[PDB]
C-alpha cells in the first residue's frame, strides 16, 4: 500500500473527494455568475469582478484539498463537475443571495469533514480545515452578508438607481 | 499604370474611398456630440469627453484606411462629407443610442468590404480590416451597449438623478 | 433581441458553448495529470509542473471565448462538465501520448469552427481564432510531438533511468 | 433664453459658425494635400508631413473657435463640408501656392469677423482672435512665402532636382 | 507518419519548399546588387547598405517558412540555389527597377500560396502568410516605388549628380 | 581597369570567388542540418542550435571574402549554390561526422588558396587567410573532434540515451 499513509482514513480520503468536486463546482458557479453580469444587458462591473475572483478563490481551495491528499498518501479521485443551478441570476441581489447559500453549503461541508477528522483522531486534517478554510469561509460569508444588507437597503422604490450605486460605489471595478 | 499596384481592385479601392467618407462622417458627427453636451444648458462633461474621443478614434481610422490607400497604389478621393444627422442631441441615452446606429453602419460596412476583398482574393485588405477595425469595432459597440444598459437603468423615474451619476460614475471626467 | 449582435450566427453561439466545455474538460483533464505526477508512488515534478501549467492555459482559452460570447452579444451557457478518461495516466510516455490526442481533438475543434465561421462570413470569429489560438495550438502540438520523440528516445531497455532523466534534464522543475 | 449669453450678437454666432466651417474645410484639404505627397508616385515625405501638419492645425483651430462658441453662449451648428478643390495638387510650387490662396482667404475671413466684432463692441470676441488666431496666420503666411521664394529659386531647369533638394533639405522629414 | 502532423496538405508543405527557395534566392539576388555597389568603380554605400539589409531580410522569410513547415509537421527539402540574374546591375534606377520586379514576385508567390491554403481549409497557413509576410511585402514595394519616384526625379540631364545625391540624403550611410 | 587593383592576380581572384561558393555551400548544409534537428522526430535543441549558428559563421566567412575581394579591386561573381548531400542527416553521430569532413574541405580550400597566394608573392591576402581564417578553421575542427570522441563514448549499448545525454549536457539550448 502507500509508503507515506500514516493515520489517514478511507472515509476521510473519499470526503476530501467529495469537497474538491464541491468546490470546484462553487467555481464553476461563480464563473457563470461573473460572465451573466458581463453581459452587455446586465452590465455591472464590479459584481462580474466580485464572482470572477470568487471562481479563482473556490478553485485554489480545491487546488490546496488536492496537493494535502498527495501529502497524506490519499488518492485524488475527480467526478462528473455539475454545471451551476441557473443560466441566467437575476438581480445583484439574487445573484448575492445565490451566493451565501452556496458559501453555507460549502462551510457545513467544511464542518462535516472537520467532524469526522475529529471522531477519526485525525488531527492533521482538522488543523488543516481550521488554518485555511474555517475562517476565511467564515471572513466570506460576513462580507456577503454585509452586501446583501446594503443591497437590500437600496432596493427601496428604485431599484436600477439603488444596483448601479452599489456596484459603483461598493464594489471594486475599473 | 501603377508601379507598386497587385492583386488590388478597382472596387476595393473605390469602396475603401467610400469607407473614408464614412468615417470621417462619423467623426464629425462625434464632434457635433462632444459641442452639445459641452453646453452650459447640456453640461455633461463626461459626455462630452467619451464622444470627442470616438471623434478622434473615428478620424484615426480614416487616417489608416488612407495610408493603406496609398500602401496599395491606389488613389485616396475624397468627397463632400455630409453634416450630421442632428443639430441637438437629446439625452445621454438618445445620443449612446444614436452612437450604437452609427457604428453598427460602420461594421456593417467593414463586413461588406471584407466580403469584397475575400470574393476579390485580396487577403491583405482581408487582414487590414481584421486585424486594425473589426475587433476594435466589436469592442466598442460591446461598451455602447454596456453603457445603454447603465443609463436604462438609471432613467426609472428621477431622469435627471440618473443622468447626472451615470456621467459622474461612470464616465471619466476631470 | 440583443443590442450589440451583429453578423453573429445561433451556430457559432452553440459552437463557442461547445467550445467552451472542450477547453474547461481539458484543463480538468490536465489538473488530474499534474495531481497524479505529484503523488509520492509518481514523483515527477517537471510532469507535474508541465500539466499543471497546461491545465490554467485551457482554463484561460475558455476564458478569452467566454469573453468573446459576452462581446459578440452571445449567451454564455455552460454544460455539465465529464471527468477525465483516466484515472491513472502511467507512465510519462503515456500520458504525453494521451496529451496530444486531446490536442489534436481541441485543435479539430477550432478548425471546425474556424470552418464555420468562414461559411457564414463571420471574419471576427475567423480572426479571433487566428490570433489567440490556432498558431498557440500548433505551437504546443509541436513541443508535445518534441517530448514524445525525446521521451522514445531514452525507454530503451532502462526506462525508469529514462524517466528520470526526461524529468530532471528537459522538464522545468524547482 | 441661454442663461450666460451677453453682448454676443446673432451675427458673430453665426459668422463663428461659419468660420468653424472653412477651418474644417482647410483641414481637409491639407489632408488631401498629405495625402497626394504619400503617393508612391508623387513620394516627397516632407511635403506629406508639412502638409499633414496643417490638417491638425487648422483642425485646432476649428475647435477653439467651437469651445469659444460654447463659451459665449452661442450654438455650434455644422454644415456640410465640401470636398477640396483638387484630387491632384500638381508640384510642390502647384501645392505651396494653393496654400497660400487658402490661408490668404482664411485670414480675410479672420479679419472680416474681427471687424464685426468691433462694430458689435464684442471686445472678447476680438482679442479672441487676436490672442489665438491673427499672429498665428501671419507667421505661418510668412513661412510659406519662405518656402514659394526657395521652390521657386529651385526651379531653374531642372525642376525635379529642386523639387528633391528642396523636400530633403527644407521640409521636416524622418 | 507524423505524429503532430494535422491539416496539413502535401500541395501545401511542397509549396513552402519551393517558396523558401524563391526566399534564398531573392537573399542571393540581393547580396549581388549590395557588393556590386560596395565596387570602388560604382561606390554608393548607402545603395549597398539598402540591398544588403535586404539581403537577410529575404534569409529572415526563408528561416521563418522552415521553422513552420516543422511546427506543422512537415519536411523541408533544399534545392538547388540559382545564382542572381545579373553579374553587374547598372545604375542605382535599373536596380530598384530589378528589386522591385523581384519583389512583385515573390508576393505573387505569396498570394499563390495564400489562396491553395484558403482552397486547402488550413487557416494557419493563410494567418502565418496574413501576420508575417503579406503587410511587410506591401510596405517594402511601396518604399521601393518612392525611391524609384524620387530616382527618376533626379535623372533629368544631369544623371551622375542625381545618383549621388539620392544615395547620399535619401539612403542611410554612415 | 581597375584604379584600385594592385598586386592581385586574376587566378587569386577566381579562386577566391570559387572559395565564396564554397563557403555559402557550407551554411546552405549546416541551415538544413539545423533544420532536420528541429524536427518533431528528432528533436535535439542543442544539436540544432550548434549548425544553426556554423551556417551563420560560414555565412560571415563568404561576407568577408566578398568585402576582400572588392578592397583588392577584384569582381565577386556569384555561381549557382548547390543543395546540400542529403535530406535527412541521421543521427547526431553521423551528423558530427559529416560537418567534421565538410570542414576539412573548406580547411583544404584555405590551404590551396594559401599557397597560391604565397607564389604570387600576394602577402595581403596570405594574411587575410590566417588573420580570419585559418586558426577560426583549427579551432572549429578540434571542437568537432572534441564533439565525435564524448558522441562515440556514449553510444555503447544505449544510443538514444547517450544521444540524449550529449545533447543536453554539452551542447548549448535553452
Ligand atoms: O487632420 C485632421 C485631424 C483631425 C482630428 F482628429 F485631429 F480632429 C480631424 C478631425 C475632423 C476632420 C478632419 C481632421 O483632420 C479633416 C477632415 C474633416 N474633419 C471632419 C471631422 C473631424
Ligand atoms: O476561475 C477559475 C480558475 C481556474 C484556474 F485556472 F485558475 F485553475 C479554474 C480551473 C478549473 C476549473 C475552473 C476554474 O475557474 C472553473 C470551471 C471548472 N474547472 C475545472 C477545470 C479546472
Ligand atoms: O544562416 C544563414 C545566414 C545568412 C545571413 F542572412 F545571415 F546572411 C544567410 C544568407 C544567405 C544564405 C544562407 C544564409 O544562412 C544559407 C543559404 C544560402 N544563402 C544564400 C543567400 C544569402
Ligand atoms: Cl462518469
Ligand atoms: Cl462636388
Ligand atoms: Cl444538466
Ligand atoms: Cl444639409
Ligand atoms: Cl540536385
Ligand atoms: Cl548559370
Amino acid at each position: 500500500s502507500s509508503q507515506i499513509r500514516q493515520n489517514y482514513s478511507t472515509e476521510v480520503e473519499a470526503a476530501v473527494n467529495r469537497l474538491v468536486n464541491l468546490y470546484l463546482r462553487a467555481s464553476y458557479t461563480y464563473l457563470s455568475l461573473g460572465f451573466y453580469f458581463d453581459r452587455d444587458d446586465v452590465a455591472l462591473e464590479g459584481v462580474c469582478h466580485f464572482f470572477r475572483f470568487l471562481a479563482f478563490f473556490k478553485f485554489f481551495g480545491a487546488f490546496r484539498l488536492l496537493k494535502m491528499q498527495n501529502q497524506r498518501g490519499g488518492r485524488a479521485l475527480f467526478q462528473d463537475l455539475q454545471k451551476p443551478s441557473q443560466d441566467e441570476w437575476g438581480t445583484t441581489l439574487d445573484a448575492m443571495k445565490a451566493a451565501i447559500v452556496l458559501e453555507k453549503s460549502l462551510n457545513q461541508a467544511l464542518l462535516d469533514l472537520h467532524a469526522l477528522g475529529s471522531a477519526q483522531a485525525d488531527p492533521h486534517l482538522c488543523d488543516f480545515l481550521e488554518s485555511h478554510f474555517l475562517d476565511e469561509e467564515v471572513k466570506l460569508i460576513k462580507k456577503m452578508g454585509d452586501h446583501l444588507t446594503n443591497i437590500q437597503r437600496l432596493v427601496g422604490s428604485q431599484a436600477g438607481l439603488g444596483e448601479y450605486l452599489f456596484e459603483r460605489l461598493t464594489l471594486k471595478h475599473d
